[PDB]
């Protein structure tokens, strides 16, 4: 049981060992496509690549490669696309993926610039009057509105397939205070944000998989998805004790390498799930509590 395991690991200060054990047992599959010479400039990080068996394929004959993985959690019955921060040359690809995969929401857990360095391209419009057109993929993106909070911003986008003139609304959830290689300031602020995504309907099975990205698409993104999946597994069974977090993380890692970068991100995952469990099991006050504690105003 996660709560007992957490206290046991915390008492013996062995999170480093626990995390390294996950790295040791983690799946290993080929990423031949990602490693092809022609795709070198489509990868932000040389060592972070999507496995061939679960990579997202762009629907185009020229080059279908993007650095993104489909994390399909069979038991939980929820899918996520984890991808890198789009590069200056892959923004059209990014939105082509969102369109073709029918995603309704995009979760960004990083800031464009972090520690002096540029972790992601500016792949959405910042002003209503200046919409973006991705000529290579023939798509138009317009900022419709945005709700700015103290540590996160929710953006309403309109994505147009210029070829068919079909239009779709995309919700952008920008987490703006999650330190790279770090953890959210508190379980409350993380949960408040996750529930924002959840309550938007973006995670519904009626839409395509939600797209989740930080910089490399594995550390912060992995932490976000592990917490959400665990709460879902717990929810479907209404039994917190039946969830093996480490086992869930390893399942996730069969679809994308490196999920969760640090031992503290893993530790935080337990914290978030344990706290979130209160809501799952029918506490109607914690949600408002988290909102208050998050200081979003
Ligand atoms: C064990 C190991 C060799 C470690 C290796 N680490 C490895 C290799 C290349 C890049 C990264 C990065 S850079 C970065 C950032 O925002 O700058 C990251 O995001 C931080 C965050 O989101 O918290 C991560 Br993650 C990590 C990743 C692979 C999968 C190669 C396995």
């Amino acid at each position: 049981e996660m709560e007992k395991e957490f206290e046991q690991i915390d008492k013996s200060g062995s999170w480093a060992a626990i995390y390294q054990d996950i790295r040791h047992e983690a799946s290993d599959f080929p990423c031949r496509v990602a490693k092809l010479p022609k795709n070198k400039n489509r990868n932000r990080y040389r060592d972070v690549s999507p496995f061939d068996h679960s990579r997202i394929k762009l629907h185009q004959e020229d080059n279908d490669y993007i650095n993104a993985s489909l994390i399909k959690m069979e038991e939980a019955q929820r899918s996520y696309i984890l991808t890198q921060g789009p590069l200056p040359n892959t923004c059209g690809h990014f939105w082509e993926m969102v369109w073709e995969q029918k995603s309704r929401g995009v979760v960004m857990l990083n800031r464009v610039m972090e520690k002096g360095s540029l972790k992601c391209a500016q792949y959405w419009p910042q002003k209503e009057e200046k919409e973006m057109i991705f000529e290579d993929t023939n798509l138009k993106l317009t900022l419709i509105s945005e709700d700015i909070k103290s540590y996160y911003t929710v953006r309403q986008l309109e994505l147009e397939n210029l070829t068919t003139q079909e239009t779709r609304e995309i919700l952008h959830f920008h987490y703006t205070t999650w330190p790279d290689f770090g953890v959210p300031e508190s379980p409350a602020s993380f949960l408040n944000f996750l529930f924002k995504v959840r309550e938007s309907g973006s995670l519904s099975p009626e839409h395509g998989p939600v797209v989740v990205h930080c910089s490399a698409g594995i550390g912060r993104s992995g932490t976000f998805c592990l917490a959400d999946t665990c709460l879902l597994l717990m929810d479907k069974r209404k039994d917190p004790s039946s969830v093996d977090i480490k086992k869930v993380l390893l399942e996730m890692r069969k679809f994308r390498m490196g999920l969760i970068q640090t031992a503290d991100q893993l530790r935080f995952s337990y914290l978030a799930v344990i706290e979130g469990a209160k809501f799952i099991m029918g506490d109607s006050s914690v949600q408002d509590q988290w909102k208050e504690l998050s200081h979003e105003d």
